[PDB]
This record gives structure tokens, C-alpha cells and sequence, in this order.
């Protein structure tokens, strides 16, 4: 049957047995089966039976077809039996929007599980089971005009995983396909970063130039993020042929123009973006699947010349090359030969691999072709007594991780062995290395010998660990392990220097992650101290081994072992040392002013609380006195319950969070703020943030208090939660019952002035005047002290 035929032939492309590929996208309506709602049919000259075998996957991309047409008989009960023949699948495509709600059987279910779940198999029965296709193709490109909601993209990933449940390689019916095809990049793609674990493809459409001058930099940049989802075997770029009467917006080039002097040119591949996508590869991961077009019914047709690139469904500019016409595939046969030409997919063999038992892991695990070996840059990890040689294992360039476990029968690594990655700090574990006699690692700028497994190399004759990054220090691990080498060769051999090579190391600096001092001091002497010199300093190694000034580096460079010294000669300082070119240093001071300096002049008696920060994170805090300091005041106003204001009492109550990041200002230049700090506590400065202080609207100092009058309720007795609310305004308004504690006459962003230790529970500030016309803001108060 043509059930267990397409079965066979489905199971042969999951597998990968038939190289790169080649799939078209033929446009139902220019089938001559096809007819329209009308009952006529659209245009004869073309027949999807006449698709080649060098296509191996065509997609029915339906469109005008009505549903009564003969066609879909053609295509079920002829048509796939005819390509099935030659080895060619059938692939049904569909939108999203029969999967989002929008269209077709998506209307008629629910989006609840249950729902979702019946939606994904009436898709598949009406859609693959009743049109006798061999897979589904999930189109999803970017919708420029009614984006998609939140909720539209969360249930086509709920029907797509339950369509995936289905059909598919993780579905109960593996002999079909399931595809996506999409325009969007992954940050753009929620539905694929979901069902891509699912996919057997993902055809991205890249119809044009795509940037940079090779005019491919967006498929490079997509590939960098696509790569963490799918394997390079899975992912397919396409192009478009010329489709009749397209208009701008819809006219790629992706093949040659019209020529007048050579009705051929159309198909002539040389300079065609078809051709260069054939060629186009990953520069990781592995090879890709292959390239797919769109609009195979117009293989061959000569593309618009470039004077119609401004055409449009009102400007008419019709072309010769409008026409519709016979196809004889010719683009798509070349486009597949120079595919299956390329050397790059020529099968891993004995010329490259030597060891059999290291060749079938390296193909088991990085790919079947000779080029997806310089592109693999996952793990590798080799295992058994079989193995007896590495070579070959040098070409895996990009390899991130190398796991050695239990290779017996290796007898040499040397860096001639080993991918060009490792001179880049790949991780490289070795374990149970019994048979290893020669181990040279020199030259790689390895930072640590961790991971290799120095207990069971017992039959260790000579190694050489020179020229790299170790820092092999009295206190360094890697010291220990060093000490291990040296022993097990001292079971068969003299030690001789060149038999234990491990000198010129080059160990690289690094910032510590956390630094001692927790609490310092200063005397008072009238004088500058640098706070990151004096507290925030130093390098590491990566072994945290601290190096904290010049000469610390120079009594470090003559560390020796058996009086052999491993650290470079001409290496220095300035090489080894972190600059701390971000740092900032964030002070707080014991009235709670905050300034941003490294300096600080040790004039009085203070505290401060230092955050020192790299441009991103804080990477250390710690408080500092100078002399005797001084007790860390509190903001007694914060949380102040308001009692009264001439302007909204809802904005009043802002300027008592902690934020800056709101504003309260009046109809007009003057208004007063009265408040209840609840008990009497002790007050000795207060600080205002002025208008130009706010965080959520960038506002001009023109806004700023020029002018104001914070104030105490001169009545220490009155008790006014007595008398009602008409009279407590006219109250709180009436300047007579309060006095004057500071006055603020300067328009700074921040106001801060000194009390005299004023022991009060009602407080009112009044703003006097603006630095402007406008009405004067401001976004915070403070009342400091004690208690
Ligand atoms: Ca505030």
C-alpha cells in the first residue's frame, strides 16, 4: 500500500539517509485539477505530478482551491501515489490561525484542554488523514497589521503540542511529518522555543537580501539563537521564485532577471541568492537540512527586471515575464545536484578518523558528514577500552566540552590531538586514564588542571603542562595535582626537566569576591584617603590565590618547585593586575546624605555606609568611621500621617515614602504640607528633595522650591483631634500657630540645613515661592534623629 510506502519513506528523511535536501512549496490553485468557487478551472499548464524526484518533500500551499474541486481527489487517490513512487513525501501547510481561534475548525472548540485536545484531532484528520499527505506544516510569520494576543500564541502552542502528541516523532502515528515554517527569530517565536523539541523541521524563509555583504548576516544571527533549540540537520532556509504580477513588498530576486537576448537566463543558477543559499552553511552546530522554494510552479521563470521593483496592485507595470508557462523544474534538479556535489557531505571515513571505535562515537554524537565536524561545538565524550588513538580528534574545532572516561588503551595526548578550542578554554575531563603514558598539554593558556584524574594516570612517563595559565603557588589545588605528575613519572623515570615540563605559566587576574574589611577606620588628620586603595583593592587568581599591590606580584613571580620557578620571566603586573576602570564608591553619611566618591577628607568625627559598585552589581559594602563617627540617624518622617494641606491630601501623603518618584505642588507658587510623625522623637537635621530630584518624569529645575518654612506647632498642649475637620484646616492653615525651626532661601535639588534639637510631634511645612512662573514641586522630605 502507498500507507506503508509513505511510512518507509517519511522514516528514511526523519533519519537522515537521503543527505541535504530539497522541498517545494507547488501553489494548489496552479494545479490543472484545481478549479474555484465558480467551478472553472484556473490555469492547465502545470501538474504537481511532474514534480521530480530531486524534490524530496513538496508542500501543498492551498489558496483559491475551492473545496468541491476535483483536485483534492487528484491529489489523494493520484497524485501522492505517483511521488511516492520517486521517493517524494507530501506535506498539507496550514496557518496559525487555524490553530489561535481566528479560522477553519479552530471557531468551533473551546480553548480549554478538553478543547484544545478535540481541536488537534479534527486538524489532523481533515487536514493530513482525509487529504492522503504524508505530514503537517505549521506556517507562522509575523501579522503586520491585528497582532496576535498573548492568548492567541499560548493556545497555538497548547494545539500544536497536542497535534505533537499525534503525529510526529514523539507522536503515536511516527510515519508523519511535522514541520514548522516561520519568519519570526526566536525572541520573536514563542510557539517554537515551545514545540521545537517536537519538530523534524524548521523551514525559515529568508526571501531577499538578509543584510551585511554577502547579503546573509540575518540567517547567521538567527542560526546563533536557533542552534540552542534544533540541531543544524533539522533547520532549512528558502527562497522564492517569481511570482506572476507581484508588487512591492513581494519581489525578492531571489533568481535572474529577464534577459532579452536569452529567454534562459531564468534558469541559469550562477549569481542567483538560490545559489548561494544551496552553498550557505552554519557556522556551528553542524550542516543544514537544506533549502526549500517557494512557488515551484514557477521554476524557471525569469525574474521582473529591476525597473519594476515600484510596481503595485494600483500602478500596473505587466511584464513579459507575467505570463504563466509550462515548468520543467529545471532551477530545482540543479539546485539539488549542487547539493549532493558538495564535498562537505561526504560521510566521515578512515581518512579522517583512524580508530573505528573513536569514529562510530564521533558520528554517533557530533553528525554523519565530514562537515558538521569543524562546525560541532557541543560535548563530545568518549569512552571504552576500544579506542586505542585520537587522531582525528583535532578537526572537532569547536568542540566546548571533551570527556575522556576510562580510555585504557590511550596512550598519548598531546595538543596536536586536540580541537583548536582548547586553547580557548574548552573543559577537557579525563577519568580512569590507566594506560596513558605521555600527557602534553603545553601551550593550551589552560587556567586550571581540573578534571583531570592525576590518581589513575599510573602509567604516567613524561608530561608537559608548560606555557599555560596555572597559578601552581604554595596554597593553588592545582599545586597538589602538579605534585601527583611528578610522582607517578618518578615510578618509572628520573624526573629531568624536559620529562616534567611545567614552567612559563601566565596565570590570569581576576577581582576578588569578596574583600575583609567589614568595618574601617580613619584617625582625624585633616587629609585625603582613597576608599577603594585602602579597603576595595586587589587581584586573585583563579584559584583565589590574592595578590594585592606590585610587590605582592614580584615575590609571587619567584615561586618554585624543587627550586624550578613556574611563572613567565618576562610577565608583569600590568598584565596580571584588574584595573578598576567601572568602579564607583556610593557613601552614605550619618545624617543620611548620600555622594558618590572614592575620597574622602577626614575632617570630623562621622560614619559613613559604603556600597562600592563595578558599573553593574555592588561588589562590596562595609561602614567606615573617622574618629569617634557617629550614631547613624533615622528618617523620623517616613511614614508620616498627613493632617492637613492646601493641596490633594493623596499627593500630600507621597513626599513621606521612600520613593522620589512622584510629585505634590499646587494651583499656584505657595502651599503648605502638615504632619503627624506619631510620637516626639528627637530632630536634629531636615532634608528636602526639590522638583528636579524626580525619577518617574524628567522635570527641569525650573519646578524647583526656591523659597519655604518647615515648622513646629507652637501650642505643645492643643490636642486637635477634638476639633472638626472645617476648623482643624483653618487651624492648621493660620500661620500664627506655628514657628519657625529653618527656612530654606536656595533653589538646590537637595535642601539640607541643621536644626536645634527640636523635640516635636506636629510639623508643617510651607512652600514660599517657585524658582519660576511655574508652580513650584518637590518629591521628598526628611526630618533626622534619633530614636
Ligand atoms: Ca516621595
Amino acid at each position: 500500500t502507498d500507507q506503508q510506502v509513505g511510512a518507509k519513506l517519511v522514516q528514511e528523511i526523519r533519519e537522515g539517509k537521503r543527505g541535504p535536501l530539497y522541498a517545494g512549496y507547488f501553489r494548489t490553485w496552479h494545479d490543472r485539477a484545481s478549479t474555484g468557487i465558480d467551478g472553472k478551472q484556473q490555469h492547465p499548464e502545470n501538474t504537481m505530478a511532474e514534480v521530480p524526484k530531486e524534490v524530496d518533500i513538496l508542500f501543498v500551499f492551498h489558496d483559491h482551491t475551492a473545496s468541491d474541486s476535483p483536485f483534492w481527489s487528484e491529489l489523494k487517490d493520484s497524485y501522492v501515489h505517483k511521488l511516492h513512487q520517486q521517493g517524494t513525501a507530501l506535506v498539507q501547510t496550514i496557518g496559525v490561525n487555524e490553530l489561535n481561534g481566528r479560522t477553519g475548525l479552530s471557531k468551533d472548540y473551546p480553548d480549554t484542554p478538553e478543547g484544545n485536545k478535540a481541536l488537534a484531532a479534527a486538524i489532523v484528520k481533515a487536514f493530513v488523514t482525509d487529504r492522503g499527505v504524508d505530514g503537517l506544516d505549521i506556517d507562522i510569520e509575523h501579522e503586520f497589521t491585528n497582532k496576535r494576543t498573548p492568548e492567541e500564541d499560548a493556545r497555538a502552542l497548547n494545539v500544536f503540542k497536542e497535534i505533537a502528541q499525534l503525529i510526529g516523532k514523539n507522536g503515536s502515528d511516527k510515519s508523519k511529518l511535522l514541520i514548522m515554517d516561520t519568519t519570526l527569530s526566536v525572541e520573536n517565536n514563542p510557539i517554537f522555543k515551545g514545540i521545537a523539541e517536537d519538530l523534524d523541521y524548521l523551514l525559515r524563509q529568508y526571501y531577499g537580501s538578509q543584510g551585511g555583504e554577502a547579503e546573509v548576516d540575518t540567517i547567521n544571527s538567527d542560526w546563533n539563537q536557533y542552534q540552542n533549540y534544533i540541531d543544524a540537520s533539522q533547520f532549512m532556509i528558502g527562497f522564492s521564485f517569481f511570482e506572476e504580477s507581484a508588487s512591492k513588498g513581494n519581489l525578492w530576486f531571489d533568481v535572474n532577471e529577464y534577459d532579452p537576448n536569452n529567454p534562459e537566463k531564468g534558469k541559469d543558477i550562477e549569481g542567483t541568492r538560490a545559489k548561494k543559499y544551496a552553498e550557505w552553511q552554519p557556522s556551528t552546530g553542524g550542516l543544514k537540512a537544506g533549502i526549500f522554494s517557494y512557488a515551484i510552479d514557477r521554476d524557471g521563470v525569469a525574474h521582473v527586471p529591476s525597473t519594476y521593483k515600484n510596481r503595485t496592485s494600483t500602478n500596473l507595470q505587466r511584464h513579459e515575464v507575467d505570463n504563466i508557462s509550462h515548468t520543467d523544474y529545471t532551477v530545482s534538479r540543479k539546485l539539488k545536484t549542487l547539493m549532493t556535489e558538495d564535498k562537505r557531505y561526504d560521510v566521515i571515513d578512515q581518512k579522517d578518523i583512524p580508530d573505528p571505535a573513536l569514529r562510530e562515537q564521533i558520528i554517533q554524537q557530533v553528525g554523519q558528514y565530514k562537515g558538521d565536524l569543524e562546525r560541532y561545538n557541543k560535548t563530545l565524550v568518549l569512552t571504552g577500552d576500544k579506542i586505542q588513538n585520537l587522531k582525528g580528534l583535532e578537526k572537532l574545532s569547536k568542540l566546548q566540552k571533551l570527556e575522556l572516561r576510562q580510555l585504557s588503551n590511550v596512550k598519548e595526548i598531546t595538543p596536536e590531538l586536540l580541537p583548536e578550542s582548547m586553547k580557548k578554554d574548552a573543559e577537557l575531563v579525563m577519568v580512569g586514564m590507566t594506560g596513558l603514558e605521555k600527557l602534553n598539554l603545553s601551550g593550551l593558556n589552560r587556567q586550571t588542571l581540573d578534571g583531570i584524574d592525576v590518581n589513575s594516570i599510573t602509567h604516567l612517563t613524561s608530561f608537559d603542562i608548560s606555557h599555560n595559565s596555572l597559578d601552581l603557588s604554595e596554597k593553588s589545588e592545582d599545586r597538589k595535582l602538579l605534585m601527583t605528575l611528578m610522582e607517578q613519572v618518578s615510578n618509572h623515570q628520573k624526573i629531568t626537566v624536559k620529562n616534567t615540563a611545567f614552567e612559563n605559566q601566565k596565570p590570569k587576574g581576576y577581582y576578588p569576591q569578596t574583600y575583609d574589611t567589614k568595618e574601617g577606620h580613619y584617625d582625624v588628620d585633616n587629609a585625603e584617603h582613597d576608599i577603594l586603595t585602602d579597603f576595595v583593592f586587589g587581584t586573585v587568581t583563579k584559584r583565589n590565590t590574592f595578590i594585592g599591590d606590585e610587590e605582592a606580584f614580584a615575590i609571587y613571580k619567584e615561586g618554585a618547585v624543587d627550586g624550578r620557578q613556574y611563572v613567565s620571566k618576562d610577565y608583569t603586573y600590568e598584565a596580571f593586575r584588574k584595573d578598576y576602570k567601572g568602579y564607583k564608591v556610593h557613601l552614605t553619611a550619618s545624617n543620611l546624605g548620600e555622594t558618590v566618591t572614592s575620597k574622602v577628607t577626614a575632617t570630623t568625627d562621622e560614619t559613613y555606609l559604603v556600597d562600592v559598585s563595578d558599573g553593574e552589581k555592588v561588589v562590596h559594602h562595609m561602614k567606615l568611621n573617622i574618629g569617634s563617627g557617629a550614631i547613624m540617624m533615622e528618617n523620623l518622617a517616613k511614614g508620616a500621617k498627613v493632617i492637613g494641606t492646601s493641596g490633594d491630601f493623596e499627593q500630600a501623603k507621597k513626599i513621606f515614602d521612600g520613593e522620589k518618584s512622584d510629585r505634590f505642588f499646587t494651583w499656584g507658587q505657595t502651599n503648605w504640607i502638615a504632619f503627624d510623625l506619631g510620637e516626639i522623637n528627637l530632630a536634629k537635621e531636615w532634608r528636602l528633595f526639590n522638583a528636579e530630584t524626580n525619577t518617574e518624569i524628567k522635570t527641569d529645575s525650573s519646578l524647583n522650591v526656591a523659597k519655604g518654612r518647615l515648622q513646629i506647632l507652637k501650642d505643645t498642649t492643643i490636642d486637635l483631634e477634638k476639633m472638626d475637620i472645617k476648623n482643624r484646616k483653618e487651624y492648621l492653615s493660620n500661620d500664627e500657630n506655628w514657628t519657625d525651626v529653618a527656612q530654606m532661601d536656595d533653589a538646590k535639588a537637595i535642601f539640607n540645613s541643621k536644626l536645634s534639637n527640636v523635640l516635636s510631634r506636629y510639623w508643617r511645612f510651607c512652600v514660599d515661592g517657585g524658582a519660576s512662573s511655574y508652580y513650584p514641586q518637590y518629591t521628598e522630605l526628611q526630618i533626622l534623629g534619633q530614636r
